[PDB]
């Protein structure tokens, strides 16, 4: 628990826009340690009323330690800005990869889905749910392993948008959404308006291109049920035939 300050860093390349400022490559002066520094404006956190949402997410994200979860090393603030000290993820966002490749093969998808599920299984067994399990929020390590970070309906389950009660089953719906997007190149409830997307999610209307294989259709269909109780456990996902046939890493 070292209290940091901006003078302890040399800032570099902008890595991305985080909607609340920007994330920069940085290097710790004393150690030479390379990391990522998320720069948030304090005036924009008050006036989006998320200062609690930040404090609790930072608390949670600091204690969690998994190879497929991006490490938060710490934080500090000055007058204007708050700084998150993050692991640096050399290979960037899954979003960008998907923009590049347009879509992913079954192997890369099934691997990603494993890595997610693993990091979620761990998350659940500390009573942590997530909401924004979306490509903008998944990063890639030097080995190209998936890392979850950043603790718009497109990825939200029916119970959530409807305003119903929700449990750890939200994250299962997310996996189905992502599994679909990874294979097809767009999420399954995509639309041109919010209102429509809302309808699509709420009545669970999705269809498959021809090229999506029977095994993947099975797993996605299983994951995207309206009824949370009907969605499989994470263990079952890791042990799905399509997953085990196509993944590269193993389940845990
Ligand atoms: O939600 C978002 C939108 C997407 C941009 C973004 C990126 C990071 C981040 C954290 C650690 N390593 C990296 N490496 C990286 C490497 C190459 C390209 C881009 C990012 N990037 C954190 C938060 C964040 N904000």
């Amino acid at each position: 628990k070292r209290q940091w300050a901006l003078e302890d860093f040399e800032i570099g390349r902008p890595l991305g826009k985080g909607k609340f400022g920007n994330v920069y490559l940085a290097r710790e002066k004393q150690s030479k340690f390379i990391l990522a520094l998320k720069v948030l404006f304090k005036a924009q956190l008050e006036k989006a009323g998320v200062e609690h949402q930040l404090r609790r997410e930072v608390e949670i994200q600091s204690h969690l330690r998994h190879p497929n979860i991006l490490r938060l090393y710490g934080y500090f603030h000055d007058a204007t800005r708050v700084y998150l000290i993050l692991e640096y993820a050399p290979l960037g966002t899954v979003y960008r990869e998907l923009q590049k490749l347009s879509k992913f093969d079954e192997q890369r998808t099934a691997t990603y889905i494993t890595e997610l599920a693993n990091a979620l299984s761990y998350c659940h067994s500390k009573r942590v749910i997530h909401r924004d399990i979306k490509p903008e929020n998944l990063l890639l390590g030097s080995a190209g392993e998936l890392k979850i970070a950043d603790f718009t309906l497109d990825y939200l389950p029916p119970e959530m948008i409807e305003g119903r009660m929700h449990d750890e089953k939200v994250d299962l719906w997310s996996l189905g959404v992502l599994c679909y997007e990874f294979l097809v190149g767009k999420p399954p409830f995509e639309a041109n308006t919010y209102q429509e997307t809302y309808k699509r999610i709420s009545r669970v209307e999705f269809t498959f291109p021809d090229f999506v294989t029977e095994g993947a259709r099975d797993l996605i269909s299983r994951l995207l049920k309206h009824n949370p109780s009907q969605r499989p456990m994470l263990r079952e996902v890791l042990e799905h035939p399509w997953i085990t046939a196509n993944s590269s890493k193993p389940s845990n």
